[PDB]
């Protein structure tokens, strides 16, 4: 056989139980839901993410959020989602309609989950396979090394491409992550990437920035910039595919420029 397909028709809501919340860090968490019986699969293909719907307030809400577990996971779906609340930040007194629904969430309370979506699918041994939007066709690009850019809980897609390569010891693809956070304690799922780097060190090379750095650090400062592109990711010669996610600024103004000046064409870039 094959397991059962969760998300078989992408217009279907499927409503998947919470069963267990994790703490990430003082503001994300981790949030596991059943899939329909223990034996099925979600059915997402490496890179892709689902939609969360909800009716909050009386207005429906609808959110993207990136599992980070696989369709070798039978029963169970991962989700890592940052909450923003309210009452905290001066810029927005209401916090995040849709995450702090999540967080108010009991468990065996159920949420409607749809997808998969996404222009990028990794396909294995360095393929990818790359809509350049919706309504094209995807166009497969094989390469030998992976630079990924990672801003806050855009480390999901990225953790979701790596472990599917590192679990198959024939693919020889090595990724390369530069992963920025406003200080070391937002870092997010350190432990869980440290292990990689552990058990797979010539596969996976790891670099931290934060914006806010201890007294104590030996990693980069600042927003992303020119010199940690060329340091941490692989050189334009190497041919690699950049895959990038973050904030919208991190995109437009530390990621983008930074890739012209060290060489990275458009055409081997992509943004989640
Ligand atoms: C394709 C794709 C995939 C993903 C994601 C985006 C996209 C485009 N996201 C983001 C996610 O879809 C969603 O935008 C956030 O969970 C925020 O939605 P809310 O409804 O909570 O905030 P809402 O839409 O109400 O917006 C409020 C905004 O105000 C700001 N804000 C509010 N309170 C704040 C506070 N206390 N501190 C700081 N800023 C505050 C934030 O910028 C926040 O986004 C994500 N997210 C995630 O956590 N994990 C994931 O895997 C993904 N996956
Ligand atoms: N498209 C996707 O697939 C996808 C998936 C997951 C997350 N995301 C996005 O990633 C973001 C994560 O937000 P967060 O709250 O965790 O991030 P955050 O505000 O904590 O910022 C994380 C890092 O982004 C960089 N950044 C932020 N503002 C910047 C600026 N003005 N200039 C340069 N760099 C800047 C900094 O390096 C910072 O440490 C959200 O916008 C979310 O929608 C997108």
């Amino acid at each position: 056989s094959t397991p059962a397909i969760t998300l078989e028709n992408p217009d279907i809501k499927y409503p998947l139980r919470l069963i267990d919340k994790e703490v990430v860090n003082h503001d994300t968490r981790r949030f596991r839901f059943a899939l329909p019986s223990p034996q099925h699969i979600l059915g997402l293909p490496v890179g892709q993410h689902i939609y969360l719907s909800a009716r909050i307030d009386g207005n429906l809400v609808i959110r993207p959020y990136t599992p980070v577990s696989s369709d070798d996971d039978k029963g169970f779906v991962d989700l890592v989602i940052k909450v923003y609340f309210k009452d905290t930040h001066p810029k927005f007194p209401a916090g995040g309609k849709m995450s702090q629904y999540l967080e108010s969430m009991k468990i065996g309370d159920t949420i409607e989950f749809r997808g998969p979506n996404g222009l990028l699918v990794y396909q294995g041994k360095g393929k990818f396979a790359i809509r350049p939007d919706k309504k094209s066709s995807p166009v497969i690009k094989t390469v030998k090394s992976v630079g990924m850019i990672a801003g806050g809980t855009g480390i999901t897609p990225m953790l979701q491409v790596i472990r599917a390569i590192m679990k198959d010891p024939d693919d020889h693809t090595v990724c390369h992550l530069l992963f920025a956070n406003q200080t070391e304690k937002d870092i997010l799922l350190r432990p869980e990437l440290e292990e990689l780097r552990n058990e797979h060190s010539a596969r996976f090379k790891l670099w931290y920035t934060v914006d806010r750095a201890p007294e104590a650090w030996d990693y980069s400062q600042g927003f992303v910039n020119e010199e940690m592109i060329r340091d941490h990711l692989p050189p334009p010669e190497e041919e690699p595919l950049v895959l990038m996610c973050g904030p919208p600024p991190m995109i437009q103004y530390a990621c983008l420029p930074n890739l012209e000046r060290v060489g990275h064409p458009k055409e081997r870039c992509f943004a989640f």
